[PDB]
């Protein structure tokens, strides 16, 4: 008998319980529906969602009439708005989290093994006639191909909305201290056990490698000056384990909290910066408080960076991706009266689609000269020798490139993609077409509804067969763009609900912690409520160059 | 030269006080109800709601009286009116996510994301203070052996007057045993129960590899071995699991459970037993309803359902029974729905401390005609499969427990225990009794007499102390007058309760997320749950169905 689970019968989050050897049940507990397979709204359910607007719809009313956003930003509406965006895309996302790579029910050992990424679909059932449930062809399109069909960059496309590399290797840096996949363990697990913005890029994913880097005096962390300028100390002066190529010896290697931080300059660059941003909040403490330590002089400080972080993200980061007109706003305060867990567990999925890997130049062109990946990746000098300024002038100035679309992937790291497909099938991630419902939206009926095409469209149909069989990243990145966007309407209606919760849901946004106290004052608070990517990069260089996430 | 302005725990009502230059201080007074600068002057409400609120004692005259009123009311809606108000009332005053450590007298992210630490409500006594307890007291505190002996060795054996028995205090010690798991290695402050909670772990093991060990690995069910015709726990040879039993004890005597001290007593192996015997039994359950299911599934849905069995026991009987209450307790995670609530929870050195019950035992264990001593009951490797479930379950029924409060009650045989808690208290810095009063709504103390309700301890309490404010939090609590006819006095509830109920609801079980009937494998295992009692516990799995009950006959 098949296994009636392949078959995906219970709508709107309904859970399929599978009984005897050939029923199943939908669990449809508080979604809104009732009948056998979650299908029969009630009253409010019904008028909720025939009177929700399309997110096409929304997109277009937030990113026109700055008129009426330049008002709208200057009254309590925004807050009301804001209020808004934070609980209605956080609702998508479940708090205790549920299944994981292992258990495709609720169990104690998902709930407290923090090592394995969270998921939220469950997996394709192993026993399924198509590697997708029921749909599609028996065998899915090879990988490579299909990324070297679509994903490969013939031209490089740069995005519309004049992000440039500052912001993309902000992202890279960013993300890489939530997204960091056990070799060991394989897909499905995580060393970054923080799941969030614990800033363990810079700190050390364990309390080892902290005190490898830490100073021991004044809260600070070890550094060296080479130029007269402060750079990340030597993997000599700190021995902790970095991935550096073969034959770099530890003295010509940077330690920091993200072992493969070296393998590129921009980086680099950041970890440089925020290094640089933690020794300097350590002196304004102390200066503020004679009488503390170094324990609680570096506990203060890694709080007040985590702050500037998650502000600096969604006042500026998200602000520029989004391109909305709308002034996003960082206030913790906003959520106190809503019913909201602070606790976070990164998805699986959500590492898939932050594999924006399309903002990559086809080169890096630091003035007058410009860089292949030959000349950048893995080049131990080029930060040094630039200094801080130089590089992010450089980066704010060179435009990234698009994300959606299709046909964006610089060769040099196509094989990332190939990777992330192969993965993709390996954690057997449910079709694209049941995340767009499981996200609030409506599948797509057609490959070209999805590409809004027709060359790309009509391959992809030859290759997989039916839509209802098109993969979770694929359709990610081949689906269409928002008019003159960075991507289209899925990267946004499915990767906000994981990033909005995984900032909020931050325990120093809990009222118990959102206080001046736990930053060592108003000093300490006002950091936090200040923080601002010029700030970041200007208070901490000889100069202040263009520094922005848009390109001048 | 100057002292820490903040021995002098300047700021009221929860304000935190924050150390600025070489002599100042400031309260951190944000969403305290109060303002000033050591956050004294209320609000309007903070000032009705508080001189409005009946006291601790009034209340629990309430429910306490008027059995035909309870009656009534039990039987209405408002039974669950006032469950969510106690509910929501009482964890309001435990914080999350958890804020200091026995490290970080301060928030931080290691404290946050540490779990080896045990939590901590009020930050210790800053080790720059004049005095031990702060400001107050003598430079050096009594000697906690003496202490010990002169106030909290049983002279003759107090009942406990709610009647409560040894199948409770049993039950106490093996539920607690999950949750409170002291790191010997790592020293006070440190936990190996990382679940912090209700994870049954002392049936499962507190890690992975343990529980492997201890898993059968077919039909979800936990290994066991059959003596006359019986189920027990395995053998540590059957299940190689690292236990704690004297040397010179064959592992053919020793049986492997998930906690590795449950071996030292015949009442603890006793509910390892029935567990384990209740683990397999709901295996078969969903293994008949779930034919497609493998061993994993099986294995972890069981987990669940024995977890929301437990929690269900421990608030409508347990608690109940400790209470004493006429209002009809409840166990409805739905009731928690509406609220803001958070579903996390961090074991508290203050709760390891405080749930240190050892007053409840007995001088002797009475097994119908025998009756048999400390030297023939600790350790008794063979009294569990020589008596039997049934046989064991019927005596500790009917044998009474030991009162917890009031004094002079620990038996000499284990009085050695409380002389450590006192120690160790003095190691985590624990703040005074009175702030800890004070901190859970309760005003403070004003003379070792009102603390006692006599003279001739309390001027001897005081000579030692020196000062009402320097009585640290363990003694206090034990050395405090009981509410009439009660096991405990006023302090054990009001800073017990929240810890407690924080505990069981913060589970994420109860969690509208979890609380679905999938979630236990269908109606099926929802109702395991949902219908969960003592007696069923016992009863389904024993041939005979024995005096099962908290209450003594
Ligand atoms: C010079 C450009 C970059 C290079 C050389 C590069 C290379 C890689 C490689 C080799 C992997 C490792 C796993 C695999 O082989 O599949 C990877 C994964 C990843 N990259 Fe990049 N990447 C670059 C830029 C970016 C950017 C701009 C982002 C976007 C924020 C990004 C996001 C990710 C994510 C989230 C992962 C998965 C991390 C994990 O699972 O641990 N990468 N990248
Ligand atoms: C036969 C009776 C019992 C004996 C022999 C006994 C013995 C002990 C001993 C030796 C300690 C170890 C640490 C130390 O030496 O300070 C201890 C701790 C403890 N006991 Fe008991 N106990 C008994 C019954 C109980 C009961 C009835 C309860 C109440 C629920 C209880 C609650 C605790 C708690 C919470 C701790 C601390 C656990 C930890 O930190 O890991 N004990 N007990
Ligand atoms: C619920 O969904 C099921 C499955 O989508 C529908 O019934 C059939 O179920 C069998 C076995 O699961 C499948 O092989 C078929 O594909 C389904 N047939 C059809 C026509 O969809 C069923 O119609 C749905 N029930 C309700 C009440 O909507
Ligand atoms: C979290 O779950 C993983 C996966 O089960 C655990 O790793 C396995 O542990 C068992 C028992 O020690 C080993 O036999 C396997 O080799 C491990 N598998 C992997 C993929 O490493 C891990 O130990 C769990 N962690 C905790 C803290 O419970
Ligand atoms: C690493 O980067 C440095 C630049 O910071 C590279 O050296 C420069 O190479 C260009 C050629 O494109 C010359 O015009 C510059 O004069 C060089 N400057 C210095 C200071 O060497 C260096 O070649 C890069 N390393 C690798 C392996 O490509
Ligand atoms: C706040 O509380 C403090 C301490 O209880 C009061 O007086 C302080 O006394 C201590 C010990 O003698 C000294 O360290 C301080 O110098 C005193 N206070 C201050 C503010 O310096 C103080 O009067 C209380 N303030 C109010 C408004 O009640
Ligand atoms: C949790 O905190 C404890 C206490 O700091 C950590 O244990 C210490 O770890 C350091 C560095 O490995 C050692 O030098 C000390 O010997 C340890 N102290 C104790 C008392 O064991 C522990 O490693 C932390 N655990 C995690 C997972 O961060
Ligand atoms: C362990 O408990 C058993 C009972 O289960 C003890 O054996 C009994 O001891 C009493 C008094 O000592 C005798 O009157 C009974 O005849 C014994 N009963 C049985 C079934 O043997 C045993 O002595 C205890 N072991 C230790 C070391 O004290
Ligand atoms: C004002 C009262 C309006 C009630 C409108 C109820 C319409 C429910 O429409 C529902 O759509 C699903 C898909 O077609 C079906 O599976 C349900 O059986 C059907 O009732
Ligand atoms: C306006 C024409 C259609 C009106 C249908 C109104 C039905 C009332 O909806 C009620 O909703 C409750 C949950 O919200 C259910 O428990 C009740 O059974 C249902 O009757
Ligand atoms: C002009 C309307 C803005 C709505 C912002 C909330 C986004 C909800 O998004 C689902
Ligand atoms: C709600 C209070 C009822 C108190 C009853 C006290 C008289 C009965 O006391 C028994
Ligand atoms: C009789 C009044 C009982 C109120 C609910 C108990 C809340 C106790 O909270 C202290
Ligand atoms: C605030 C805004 C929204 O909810 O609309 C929003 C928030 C977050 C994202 C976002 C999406 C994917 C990766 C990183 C950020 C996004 F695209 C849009
Ligand atoms: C329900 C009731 C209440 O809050 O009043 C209640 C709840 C829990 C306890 C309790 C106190 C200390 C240890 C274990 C349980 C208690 F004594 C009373």
């Amino acid at each position: 008998p098949v296994n009636p689970c392949c078959y995906y019968p219970c709508q709107h989050q309904g859970i399929c319980v599978r009984f005897g050897l050939d029923r199943y049940q939908c669990d449809c507990t508080r979604t809104g529906y009732s009948g056998p397979n979650c299908t029969i709204p009630e009253i409010w359910t019904w008028l909720r969602t025939t009177l929700r607007p399309s997110p096409s719809f929304i997109h277009f009313l937030l990113t026109h009439g700055r008129w009426l956003w330049d008002f709208v930003n200057a009254t309590f509406i925004r807050d009301t708005l804001m209020r808004l965006v934070l609980t209605v895309r956080s609702n998508l996302i479940p708090s205790p989290p549920t299944y994981n790579i292992a258990h495709d029910y609720i169990s104690w050992e998902s709930f407290s093994n923090v090592s394995y990424y969270t998921r939220i679909l469950p997996s394709v059932p192993r026993d399924c006639p198509t590697p997708m449930g029921t749909k599609g062809k028996k065998q899915l399109p090879d990988a490579e191909f299909l990324s070297r069909r679509f994903l490969l960059r013939r031209k490089f496309i740069p995005d519309p909305q004049g992000t440039n590399l500052m912001f993309a290797f902000f992202a890279q840096h960013f993300t890489h201290q939530f997204f960091k996949t056990s070799g060991k363990m394989g897909p499905g697990f995580t060393k970054a056990l923080g799941h969030g913005v614990d800033l363990g890029h810079i700190y050390g994913d364990n309390l080892e490698r902290q005190y490898q880097l830490r100073l021991f005096k004044d809260g600070k962390l070890k550094y060296q000056m080479l130029n007269g300028e402060v750079y990340p100390p030597s993997v000599e002066e700190a021995p902790v384990l970095m991935h550096y190529p073969r034959g770099i010896p530890p003295q010509s290697q940077m330690a920091v909290g993200q072992e493969v931080f070296g393998l590129l300059p921009g980086l680099m660059l950041y970890a440089t910066i925020w290094l640089r941003e933690h020794n300097r909040v350590c002196d304004l403490l102390k200066a503020e408080h004679p009488t503390w330590g170094d324990e609680q002089l570096f506990q203060t400080a890694r709080l007040i960076l985590i702050g500037e972080t998650i502000k600096i993200v969604i006042e500026e980061y998200v602000q520029q991706l989004s391109g909305y007109f709308l002034q996003l706003k960082f206030d913790p305060e906003l959520l106190f009266g809503a019913q909201f867990q602070y606790r976070n567990r990164i998805a699986m999925e959500f590492n898939q689609l932050y594999h924006w890997h399309p903002l990559m130049p086809d080169s890096f062109r630091v003035g007058p000269q410009d860089y292949s990946y030959e000349q950048f990746l893995f080049n131990t000098s080029m930060l040094v020798d630039y200094g801080v300024e130089a590089l992010v002038d450089a980066f704010s100035r060179q435009p990234a490139g698009r994300i959606g679309g299709g046909r964006n992937i610089d060769h040099h790291i196509l094989h990332v993609a190939v990777d992330v497909i192969k993965e993709s099938r390996v954690l057997r991630l449910q079709p694209f077409n049941e995340y767009r419902k499981r996200f609030g939206m409506k599948p797509y009926t057609s490959f070209q509804e999805l590409t809004g095409e027709k060359e790309m469209a009509a391959e992809l149909e030859e290759l997989y067969g039916d839509i209802d069989a098109l993969e979770f990243y694929p359709g990610l990145l081949l689906e269409k763009c928002h008019p003159n966007s960075i991507f289209g309407e899925s990267m946004i209606e499915m990767g906000a609900p994981f990033s909005l919760k995984g900032l909020l849901g931050n325990p120093i946004c809990s009222p118990e912690y959102w206080k001046a106290s736990t930053f060592g004052g108003e000093v300490g608070f006002n950091l936090v409520k200040t923080a601002t990517l010029k700030k970041l990069v200007c208070l901490n260089t000889k100069t202040c160059p263009y520094v922005s996430f848009h390109v001048p």
